[PDB]
């Protein structure tokens, strides 16, 4: 209509409809008192959301040192970005449109306006397309982000949209035209719903999974924001005369040459094997055999069976002879290297224990750090190495290290084994806290029978089914391990030769190696040493306040052009004092009466024009109170190493938005107008069409959002331009087409 209802500030311009030229006079000084009066808050909401970073950051005491013998003592502080303070910096980014909907709903005697959820509704889509399309294209080229935490974006996107299509519910589907009391309660009580699922998803997300820490410089003087980021008669002779096999090859390959003489010719040869140190039968197979030359042939390969046991023993020696050279149809003579000497060389040491330095540096990103136990000199049977770990400087419960005391088990053939530390991550700039960590006496448990009886063992054998060289493998019983008392086995003038068979299969038991204590120093995390060294590199409060609000051409007709602002601003108190709160409280009354005047302001520039207060909510007024969220997301969205803080801002405040604003403002009349006896009535027919649409449209943009997550593309936001192009104009025509028939549909042309 004409006729413009009093503002809760300004009163009504006095004439009335005075000519058509006279209101262009009078609304381009309304709207241009709108476009100036949005900085204020674009500037004041940027203050408050520094001053709520500044209530929940931890504070950190840092001694800088420098060339002076004197250490400086300086303050910094660390906001982490979490769940739960995303949701609070974006209601503190969302403040204005729930304070302008709670001040419509309260100035015009609780009487429900447009302005106050059209305005919610049109910063809803312009959240959640302009800002995303801005995210997608400022993310630089060559680069590209994914949400870590797709679950996390699944239930808040799901939340978001939910909050509008209960909107819907409440408007028309149940009790239609009216809000209850139980209605309005509810919407404001799934608020706290959401909070506490941000609590309990934080705390969820930070002890399942160790999450590797980032820190840059914050926004403040004086801040380091942390985010989750990414870490010439024929002669027969041996061909060698002396052989080296391993005592688990099975077969040694012994060669015969017959040289010289005449090719075609046949001979009879004898092998037989003589016992030397290697006793027949028990190391080496007693091979007798006889071997023919055919005709044309020089070289006869023969086998000899080596026997594999697990005992150990020192290099041996069995003898080859040849004889009986015999010709068929003098001619033949033996070579002089007649005789062959096998060598076998055991290898059945159980082991030498080393730590593999005996000194290392670490820092406390680490976390869980794996030191490696190497096994040397030997493999066989199976050893248990207690470990265990002594508290030096770094004092050890929990808060500094975890205290494990172990046993390692090595394995037939493991040569190397880790062990698990955990190391607290107290992120100091500097220390240098040491730990040591200690390997005691091994044992060897399994092993065959006559092992057992050469190392003459007393204790509890259970038979185990495992078969090693064709032998039962059987295990000593623990003392703490109780067994069936009926299973266990026990196996328990000697020669003066198998005393010294004993000796030497006693120096097999496995030893401990050079290093048996490793002393771990705790240094420095390097992320925040970097992070301090170039905050320093890069670098009362009321006067240093006040002088810089008063301070290339561009620079200063901006700075001019703000210059109110700036110094009105100024009055503000220091976000130092009183734990930041002392802005806090001055800061958002700052935004409050300043929001009340945008909504007079649109108010009356639609009534001047003719213009309807849904159609100035969705255009106009959404947009300048969103300026303060696109700061947050494209800052969130460059930075950050994985762009989750980017859409999860938007998200927040989408949903934040009604859940506040609508709630607050819409049960607070309820509750007046059902306390006084009548019906509070809300006309449903121009909101149900813009909440549909919003729905529709951000389905199709979260489906286009999940495109993306292909590999092809490489990520959620930014990419090759062509993508960035094609989705960054996809969400603006989107949001076009949103405001364009949500305009349409409220002039009644649908
Ligand atoms: C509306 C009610 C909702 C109730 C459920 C509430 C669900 C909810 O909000 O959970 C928050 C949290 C988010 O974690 P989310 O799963 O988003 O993140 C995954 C995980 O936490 C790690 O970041 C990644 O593994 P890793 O550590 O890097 O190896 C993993 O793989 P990648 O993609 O990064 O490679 C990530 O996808 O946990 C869950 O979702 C697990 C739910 C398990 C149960 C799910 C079924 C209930
Ligand atoms: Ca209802
Ligand atoms: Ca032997
Ligand atoms: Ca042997
Ligand atoms: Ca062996
Ligand atoms: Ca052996």
């Amino acid at each position: 209509s004409y006729y413009c209802k009093k503002g809760v500030i300004l009163p009504i311009w006095e004439p009335q409809d005075p000519s058509f030229g006279d209101k262009i006079a009078r609304a381009t000084v309304y709207f241009v008192a709108m476009v100036y009066m949005f900085l204020g808050v674009s500037i004041i909401a940027d203050r408050f959301m520094s001053s709520i970073e500044v209530i929940t950051s931890q504070e950190k005491e840092i001694t800088i040192k420098k060339p002076n013998g004197e250490t400086t003592k300086t303050t910094v502080r660390i906001w982490n970005e979490t769940v739960s303070n995303l949701t609070l910096m974006a209601l503190g980014s969302s403040a204005p449109e729930i304070l302008l909907s709670v001040i419509e709903v309260c100035g015009h005697n609780f009487t429900a306006g447009d302005l106050g959820p059209s305005t919610i509704v049109g910063s809803a889509a312009f959240n959640m397309f302009i800002i995303i399309a801005l995210c997608v294209y400022v993310v630089p080229d060559g680069e590209t982000r994914k949400i870590k935490h797709l679950r996390v974006f699944f239930v808040t996107a799901a939340w978001s949209i939910f909050a509008y299509t209960w909107l819907y519910i409440i408007l028309s589907v149940i009790s239609p035209g009216v809000v209850e009391v139980w209605e309005g309660l509810l919407t404001f009580f799934f608020f706290p719903i959401c909070v506490v699922f941000a609590w309990v998803a934080d705390r969820r997300l930070l002890f399942y999974k160790y999450v590797y820490k980032r820190y840059r410089a914050g926004k403040q003087r004086g801040m380091i924001i942390e985010h989750e980021g990414d870490r010439p008669v024929s002669k027969i002779f041996f061909e060698q005369g002396t052989y080296q096999c391993l005592e688990n090859c099975g077969t040694v390959a012994l060669t015969i040459i017959r040289r010289g003489g005449d090719l075609t010719n046949t001979v009879f040869v004898d092998f037989r094997t003589e016992d030397g140190t290697a006793n027949a039968g028990s190391d080496y197979e007693f091979t007798e055999g006889t071997v023919v030359f055919k005709p044309g042939d020089t070289q006869k390969e023969i086998r000899v069976g080596i026997i594999d046991d697990d005992i150990f023993e020192e290099d041996e020696n069995f003898l080859v002879h040849l004889s009986n050279v015999k010709v068929s149809s003098t001619l033949a003579c033996l070579g002089s290297p007649s005789t062959a000497t096998v060598t076998i060389f055991d290898d059945d040491h159980a082991g030498i224990f080393t730590f593999e330095e005996p000194v290392t540096h670490v820092s406390e990103s680490i976390g869980i750090m794996e030191v490696k136990v190497l096994r040397t000199s030997g493999a066989r049977g199976n050893v248990i190495v207690p470990y265990k770990t002594i508290e030096g400087t770094a004092r050890g419960g929990g808060e500094d290290f975890e205290d494990t005391c172990g046993e390692l088990e090595f394995q037939n053939d493991e040569i190397v084994k880790t062990i698990s530390v955990k190391v607290i991550d107290d992120e100091e700039y500097e220390k240098n806290k040491t730990f040591f960590l200690e390997i005691g006496e091994p044992r060897l448990v399994e092993m065959s029978e006559k092992k057992a009886l050469l190392l003459n063992e007393l204790g509890g054998f259970t038979i185990t089914g495992k078969y090693l060289f064709g032998q039962p493998v059987f295990r000593k019983v623990h003392a703490r391990e109780h067994p069936i008392l009926s299973t266990v086995i026990t196996i328990a003038p000697l020669t003066s030769k198998e005393e010294e068979e004993r000796r030497i299969a006693e120096m097999g038991r496995p030893i401990l190696g050079e290093h048996t204590k490793l002393e771990v120093i705790i240094e420095e995390s390097y992320e925040f040493k970097s992070t301090v060294d170039k905050l320093i590199k890069k670098t009362n409060s009321w006067r240093e306040q006040f002088i810089e609000a008063i301070t290339s051409c561009f620079d200063y007709v901006m700075h001019f052009l703000t210059v109110f602002w700036k110094v009105l601003f100024a009055f503000v108190p220091p976000t130092e004092y009183w734990n930041g709160w002392a802005c806090f409280i001055v800061s958002i009354l700052m935004i409050g009466l300043l929001t009340a005047f945008i909504g007079d302001l649109a108010s009356h520039f639609g009534c001047t024009i003719g213009l309807k207060d849904s159609v100035t909510a969705v255009v106009f007024v959404a947009l300048g109170t969103s300026v303060p969220d696109t700061f947050a997301s494209k800052v969130a969205a460059t930075q950050d190493q994985y762009a989750d803080a980017s859409i999860g801002n938007v998200t927040g405040s989408n949903a934040v938005n009604v859940f506040l604003g609508i709630g607050v403002a819409w049960s607070i009349a309820a509750i007046y107008h059902a306390a006084n006896g009548e019906q509070f009535k809300v006309s449903p027919g121009t909101l149900a069409f813009s909440v549909t649409l919003f729905t529709i449209f951000a389905f199709i943009n979260v489906g286009v959002l999940l495109y993306r997550r292909r590999p092809e593309i490489g990520g959620e936001l930014g990419g090759p331009r062509t993508a960035k192009l094609l989705t960054s104009c996809l969400f603006v025509l989107l949001w076009l087409l949103y405001i364009f028939f949500s305009s349409l549909e409220a002039y009644c042309h649908i």
